[PDB]
């Protein structure tokens, strides 16, 4: 059923270009992967600053190339399953577009992946903004800000 | 206050290429504009059956640069005044980033224009999928789309 996710990219108006994405399953299930295909040079002072530190060694299995993230994350939504597939973000439309990119237009998009990721700001406005608890010392790593945005909604749905 | 938009695009996995934005604000203003700079010979088949066929005469006003829609919405969204800026969609993640790629990165972005787009589907689903009216028949003109969006936001929310 559900999944929470997050992404870092680099985009310049054009294009997003992805670095890494975070999911965490509502199961329990975590997938984590850094694109060995953007390019660091191409990354401005923020990213440079906050997101590109707290990256992986460069021998770490976690970066894996597009294809393999696109193919390990058709696995991990179980994209052939029993199960509807929801999708969440908080403020996450560029993020959705980064993860159907992985497939091409989104033409290409398999069938059970949902065309909208719901938005889980707009869940917590819609229910009287609930108290948070305060972000973690490691945001902008995508894993652990995905495992937070699950953790948001378990508080905002109890 | 509310503003409801829909874009029409060329999107091939790398780019989304605007080809026009309708937004339809809850007082009853309206905005329209096709843009000038999207190439047409781009566009699949889906695009050239469905969206192109509805645009404007090459001679219509309607048709602008993006610099020009650019200035045009930060006046018609009323950036500047005291309102907060509440944007809907329905189905809305590249509507968003067609949206904002108008000021460029994600940095230009005017500091009160919100970085995300409540998605009206999930209102929709979240008040208990309510039946709804049918879709125009002139669904991909986006001015269309848009104006129907605030309809279904009406009607969803009219017990709320
Ligand atoms: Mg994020
Ligand atoms: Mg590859
Ligand atoms: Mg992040
Ligand atoms: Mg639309």
């Amino acid at each position: 059923m559900r999944y929470f996710y997050d992404t870092e990219f680099i985009e310049d108006g054009h294009t997003i270009e992805l670095i890494s994405i975070g999911v965490v399953a509502e199961d329990g299930r975590e997938y984590y992967a850094v694109s060995t295909e953007f390019d660091p040079e191409r990354a401005g002072s923020w990213v440079r600053t906050h997101v590109l530190p707290k990256l992986p060694p460069p021998a770490s299995q976690l970066w894996r190339s597009r294809q393999q993230i696109r193919l390990d994350l058709e696995e991990f939504l179980r994209i052939d399953g029993t199960d509807s597939i929801e999708l969440w973000a908080w403020v996450g439309a560029y993020d959705h577009v980064a993860l159907c990119q992985l497939w091409g237009p989104m033409t290409a998009l398999p069938p059970t992946v949902p065309r909208f990721t719901r938005e889980l700001r707009q869940l917590w406005e819609d229910r009287g903004c609930p108290r948070m608890p305060p972000r973690p010392r490691d945001v902008h790593d995508a894993l652990v800000d995905a495992r937070d945005q699950l953790r948001r909604f378990r508080l905002i749905t109890s």
